[PDB]
């Protein structure tokens, strides 16, 4: 039979070990020839593996790079101008690599060129509230300053965007051992912990999910027009380079100034963490320099995109996609993500060349440049968004398999959450002492859902991977799967030189079993998602949400009462609507499991559950974001991996107290909530009989 | 049998004719409670004729009208502040309606309050290219004056714009015997011209499509967030105010300073039509002051929804919606297209009560406050933009059904034409001298299509009517249809307490034979949009209409050939789009009309038809008019009534050699360009094969 066991059956840990291998041998940075000569590779297999058409989408976007010829690094210079201490200018490489050519150094891309010099404070990981408590708290001013801050908790583009609100005039990040090293584990190579001399790259734009910086709303095809660099979106404006914590230990050491505010700011060097600004005593008149001569390049990069015609709905549509561009060897990230991708073309592949299909059409993406925010993804949605959103059923991403070996981590829309915990009963734990069990079984023992007994944890959707545009923008249901640790920091060698193959193969994941095991996760889900006769979404679990969100929105703006009595500042329109959604969803509910034989019922409400995600977009978008379309969901504004719900009144709540003109700013709540219950009520009302 | 000569048979003159007398005995001014009353009785006649459901959604929206015990009016005043002529109060009522209350007085609704006294400039029909002549070439300032202007031409609230932007401080808008007095027909009651005391009522506000200026983006409900009256849309600055003849000839004859600059600047008064500013020799010490006193409020407003739900496919509408609001008695506007549309739902509940659904669903729309900025209409859809924009097949309008009773006039999408024509050829001529002959046959013979020789001419839609919202904001493929004159200035009695029931029954229609051609050709397409099996939509058609728009736009800009040099000015990318959406069409046709039994294959291809009009939307909007987002057409930027093609490129081109910064300039020209091409090679490919 041609079902989903055999679907299943199909995948093997080995295949996925030998394409890991076979995609981390080179590095394949974005905009590289490297990169090019993967994408043809993963184009001609694909099309061996049996799908139908599979073509490259190429665009011309802006990258960045640094200067060969004019290496990027920072100093401490002395009063006479002389550099007395250089940052590192590679990591070292790893075994058996020290010969590879093409290897970019650490370097935060789409810094601006400069050489500021100045007196440093540390900021400790640059969070909105950490720029709060040095300002309002400590009162210490970070205008003219280079900021140091360590890398975690939030997204490294909204430290620099925090930064230079702030006033810096640079921004230094480094990977401190308290985030970046695991007690009791060995540095690579003998073990997962990040080196001294490792470093974190990544880059540091601020988006907002407009793509491409030069061409917001439209993809960057040969005759696209494009703004100037002074008019691009989301560039930072100081510069901005990331070391180790060998050379962040050279840096802190002979910091002044104020002594930390409390532990949470202290990491585990041997400094004492002082705020500054500037250093102490002796060392007062020596300064930081930065020499950053990084270039912005329009550059050509190219998306594989692998079609498989549906029998029955050819025009809906269930993508999986993940991007194939890495920083350096990618052995995790993303290769572990292509590896289990290409396992699973692969085998639908097999059951297409004995005769089956699936019911609606599968597209397979391999994106380009989604390390220089999400450019590949972002560019084909831009030029599809109008097949996407009157055709799109779902988005699986498919980035790294496995940043830890733990459990299972699930993100993902509500309407996702029951197909999410029917697959998982059915699926076997690779986990040791779980032999037997179930992956549901597992996973909701080791991450217990904090609301419900005997259910896992499933989180929300933000950003910071190519599901953005397709959720965010376009409204399409999307998740995302992976096997992960014991949360926005990332595992010790995310993005740096020593993520490569041996790594995963000695200490994440030497059988492969957990990247099998996300495989079937993934797979199973796009093959329930594209074969399933009725669309496998609950609206119930969507009702169940929002009913958990307006209360927790009310919750914040409840620690004002006096001013929502002054303001009249009444959620009754929010819950009344949230109310109602809960009434037509179960409604709706019982139809879909009464209705008739009737094909055009059935697509009827197929088309009412595909819509259902598309329903809560707003074609005004969110205040100054519009690109970020969702009413219920967006990037949060303090860190755009994590997910925020009901963000426009969350925003408008957000630091109230502080505003100048509070009736101006509650006004502003009030609209907020007038736009959310109005949604709500309308997302509803797509689920009421339709004539 | 049922099909679509039983529903065009059922249909009578002499119903419309009963319909038409009952709806016009008093005034229905929108947010008054004749107008409540009236909606109530459509609401039980609807379901008495037969629909499923027939409901009203109420709206608070924002209104404006005169003060009952401050009159508004204008006077000439001397030196010594004596008002020496005054306007009319009122216009002197028709024969029997003497005693009728309640008759709204002429005014401007949404001026604001204020008594400015000034010097009087008159600026013919206050085109852009009036204030061009004056201003440019006459050097003549409207700064600090009071402009008076005839009606006419373009809509009045962009001469109202125009004046604005002039710098003037009130504006004087009267109707010339020369645009509103055919020669040789007698002033009402003995005939349908305009008397010298007669007056044009109407709104002032420039939306731009966003329907109660208070709530752009979203419904006017009981929970909505309002804007303040400063931040409100559209609202004019200065105050504003109509007069009839009679009255302009008094504020005219004394006009001094230059000459008009040619005969296209003189009306038929006896006068001389001098410019200004201000009055000759003797009079010169005497000014103008206007006093206007009328309120805005926000008031409620019904429209009334019937729904006759499809038979196969209940969730795809087909709109049929009018207004039922008017000025004074609404003898032609909106009520002779209201009583039409009234014996269109009666025609289709007979067939329903014998057994017969349509296909797709039927909504019937009665709007409330279409004189006020088309608030009814854009605040339903607004309300409903999900449903209709995933659901909605096309929208058929409904005011007025007579202007004339010389020939048809029709303006739609190219989406439309083919049915139009071929409904057309199946159809009665009414006209005299073509008995026996088609309706396709008499309005060819009358309306030559200036492109085709043979074909009758359709004209473009812009807005001034409720169809924009579905065409213009949300992409649904819409027509309208009426007799017409022998083109944007009205009838003679537009907007007039003359336009009575007697006005159509003795001078207009009076075997209301041309109102039933209109039913029949309203209410035919309703039907063949409702019940064909495909669509009766043909996209070969807008191919040709692109290629003509294309050649157009880019023969405007050739009048600049240096400057197309210099910044590198292309129009090969629209070009190419245009040739690839002509191939693609091509190829859908064929299939069409190839595809096999197969209701899938066949309602895939019913929404590629339905979507292609969808496809034209830029979610982005149009630049500083957001709900103007079809690429393809938007309401003149000059001229609100009349459709601009490629508006976009249109706007980036108009008076660019004045462009202070022609490189700006001529980047947004190709920028436009690249929008564009893009949206047209973005539509073409929903109609390839869909994987
Ligand atoms: C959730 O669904 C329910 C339907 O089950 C829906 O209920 C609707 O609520 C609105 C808002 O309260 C009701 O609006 C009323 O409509 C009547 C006419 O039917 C009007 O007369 C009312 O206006 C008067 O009273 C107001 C309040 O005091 C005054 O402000 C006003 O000036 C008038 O005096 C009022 O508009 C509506 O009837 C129901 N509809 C039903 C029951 O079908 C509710 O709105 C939904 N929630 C959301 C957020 O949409
Ligand atoms: C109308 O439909 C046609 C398809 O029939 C479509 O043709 C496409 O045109 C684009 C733009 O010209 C082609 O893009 C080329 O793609 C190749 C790879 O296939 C690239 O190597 C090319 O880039 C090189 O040359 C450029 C021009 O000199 C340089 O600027 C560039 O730096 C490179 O050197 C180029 O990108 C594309 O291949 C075809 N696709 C086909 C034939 O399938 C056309 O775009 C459509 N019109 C519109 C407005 O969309
Ligand atoms: C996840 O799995 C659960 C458990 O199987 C699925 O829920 C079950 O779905 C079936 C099919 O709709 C329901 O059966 C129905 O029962 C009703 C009344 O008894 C009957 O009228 C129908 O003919 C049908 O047999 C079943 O009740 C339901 N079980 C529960 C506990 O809800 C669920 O749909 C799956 N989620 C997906 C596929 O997204
Ligand atoms: C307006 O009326 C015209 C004239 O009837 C319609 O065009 C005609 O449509 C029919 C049905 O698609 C076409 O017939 C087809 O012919 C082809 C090849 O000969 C065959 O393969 C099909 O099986 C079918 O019989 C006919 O050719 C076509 N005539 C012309 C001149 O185009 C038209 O569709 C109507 N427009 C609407 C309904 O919007
Ligand atoms: C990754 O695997 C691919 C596919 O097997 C290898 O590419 C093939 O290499 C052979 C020998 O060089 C050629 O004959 C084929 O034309 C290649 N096929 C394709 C589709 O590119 C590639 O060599 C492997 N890469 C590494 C680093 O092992
Ligand atoms: C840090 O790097 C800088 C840049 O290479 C070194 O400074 C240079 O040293 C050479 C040789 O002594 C001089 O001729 C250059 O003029 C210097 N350049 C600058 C910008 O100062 C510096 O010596 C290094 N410092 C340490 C401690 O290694
Ligand atoms: C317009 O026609 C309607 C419908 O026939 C008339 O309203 C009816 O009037 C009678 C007598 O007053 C009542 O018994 C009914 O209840 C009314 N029906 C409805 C549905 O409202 C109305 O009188 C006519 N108006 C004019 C001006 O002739
Ligand atoms: C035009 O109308 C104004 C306003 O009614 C008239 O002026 C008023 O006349 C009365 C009685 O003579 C005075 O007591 C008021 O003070 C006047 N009001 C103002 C604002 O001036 C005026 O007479 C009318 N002019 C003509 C020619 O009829
Ligand atoms: C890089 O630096 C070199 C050497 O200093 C310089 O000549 C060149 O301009 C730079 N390259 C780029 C792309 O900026
Ligand atoms: C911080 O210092 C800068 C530079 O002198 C100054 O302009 C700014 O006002 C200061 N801000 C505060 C809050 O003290
Ligand atoms: C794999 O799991 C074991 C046992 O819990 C743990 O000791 C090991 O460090 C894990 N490896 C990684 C990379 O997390
Ligand atoms: C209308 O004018 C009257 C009489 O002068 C005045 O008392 C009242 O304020 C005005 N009404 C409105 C609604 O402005
Ligand atoms: C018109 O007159 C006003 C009022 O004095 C003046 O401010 C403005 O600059 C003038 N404009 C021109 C073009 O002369
Ligand atoms: C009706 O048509 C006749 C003949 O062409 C014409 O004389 C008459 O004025 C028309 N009526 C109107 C209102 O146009
Ligand atoms: O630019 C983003 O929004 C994300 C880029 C990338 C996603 P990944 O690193 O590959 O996890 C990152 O977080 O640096
Ligand atoms: O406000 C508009 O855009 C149109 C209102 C109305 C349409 P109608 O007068 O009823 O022809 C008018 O033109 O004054
Ligand atoms: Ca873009
Ligand atoms: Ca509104
Ligand atoms: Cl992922
Ligand atoms: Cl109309
Ligand atoms: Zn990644
Ligand atoms: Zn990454
Ligand atoms: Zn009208
Ligand atoms: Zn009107």
């Amino acid at each position: 039979k041609h079902n989903m066991k055999a679907f299943l059956d199909e995948l093997k840990a080995e295949n996925i070990k030998k394409f890991l291998y076979n995609f981390t041998q080179i590095p394949h940075l974005a905009g590289t020839e490297q990169n090019f000569q993967l994408a043809k590779q993963i184009q001609s297999q694909w099309k061996e593996f049996g799908l139908d058409s599979v073509e490259l989408a190429h665009y011309d976007v802006l990258l960045s790079y640094p200067n060969k010829t004019h290496p990027n690094y920072i100093s401490i210079i002395n009063e006479d101008g002389n550099e007395i201490f250089n940052t590192s200018l590679f990591e070292p490489p790893p075994p058996g690599y020290e010969n590879v050519s093409d290897i970019v150094p650490p370097f935060s891309a789409f810094s601006p060129q400069g050489m500021p010099e100045g007196d440093l404070v540390y900021v400790n990981y640059a969070r909105t509230e950490d720029f709060f408590k040095l300002e309002r708290d400590m009162k210490i001013n970070c205008s003219g300053k280079i900021v140091i801050a360590r890398y975690g908790k939030v997204f490294r583009g909204n430290k620099v965007k925090n930064a230079q609100l702030a006033g810096a005039k640079g921004v230094i990040l480094y990977s401190d051992p308290a985030d970046y090293f695991a007690p009791g584990v060995k540095s690579y190579p003998d073990g997962w912990n990040l080196p001294g001399g490792g470093v974190q790259r990544g880059n540091i734009l601020n988006l907002n999910g407009a793509g491409d910086p030069l061409t917001p709303g439209y993809p960057a095809n040969e005759y696209a027009y494009r703004r100037g660099i002074a008019e691009a979106v989301g560039l930072p404006s100081i510069p901005v380079h990331p070391i180790g914590y060998y050379d962040a230990q050279k840096l802190l050491e002979k910091m002044g100034g104020s002594a930390p505010p409390d532990s949470s700011w202290r990491g585990s060097l041997k400094v004492p963490y002082n705020v500054g600004p500037g250093f102490t005593g002796n060392f007062s008149t020596q300064k930081v320099k930065m020499h950053i001569h990084s270039t912005n390049e329009v550059t050509r990069i190219y998306n594989v995109i692998g079609t498989l015609r549906g029998a029955v709905e050819p025009d809906r549509y269930v993508i999986l996609g993940g991007h194939r561009d890495s920083w350096v060897f990618g052995g995790i990230d993303p290769q572990s993500g292509a590896a289990v991708v290409h396992e699973i073309v692969r085998s639908f592949g097999t059951l297409k060349k004995e005769g089956w299909r699936p019911r609606r059409t599968i597209l397979f993406a391999s994106w380009d440049a989604e390390e220089f925010g999400l450019l590949g993804s972002t560019e084909w949605a831009e030029e599809n968004s109008r097949l996407l959103q009157e055709r799109g059923v779902a988005y699986i991403n498919a980035d790294s398999s496995i940043e830890g070996n733990y459990t299972l981590r699930v993100d993902c829309t509500p309407l996702m959450y029951s197909l999410v915990h029917n697959l998982t009963k059915e699926l076997k734990s690779p986990d040791e002492g779980f032999e037997g069990k179930s992956l549901y079984e597992s996973w909701t023992k080791k991450s217990p859902s904090p609301e419900f007994s005997g259910m896992p944890r499933i989180s929300k959707l933000g950003s910071g991977n190519d599901f953005e545009v397709f959720f965010q923008r376009l409204g399409i249901a999307s998740g995302r799967a992976r096997y992960t640790k014991n949360k926005f920091s990332g595992y010790p060698l995310y993005h740096s030189v020593y993520e490569t193959y041996e790594l995963v193969e000695k200490f994440y994941d030497p059988m492969f079993k957990y990247h099998l095991t996300v495989a079937q996760v993934r797979g199973g889900m796009v093959f329930e998602l594209a074969n399933s006769i009725v669309l496998p979404f609950d609206c119930r679990d969507y009702a169940v949400v929002l009913r958990k969100y307006a209360d927790k929105i009310y919750s914040i703006s409840m620690k004002h009462p006096q001013e929502m009595k002054t303001y009249s500042v009444s959620f009754d329109s929010l819950f009344s609507a949230v109310k109602n959604f809960t009434e037509i969803a179960s409604k709706f509910s019982e139809r879909l499991q009464d209705f008739d034989s009737n094909p055009i019922v059935l697509r009827m409400m197929n088309d009412q559950l595909m819509f259902l995600e598309r329903a809560f977009i707003d074609p005004l978008g969110l205040p100054d974001r519009p690109f970020y379309r969702h009413v219920i969901y967006a990037p949060s504004s303090h860190n755009k991996y994590a997910g925020e719900s009901f963000p426009g009144i969350y925003d408008a709540l957000f630091d109230i107290e502080s505003k100048v003109d509070p009736s101006k700013a509650w006004g502003e709540v009030k609209r907020q909530i007038y736009v959310a219950a109005f949604t709500v009520q309308a997302a509803a009302e797509t689920l009421s009989e339709v004539a």
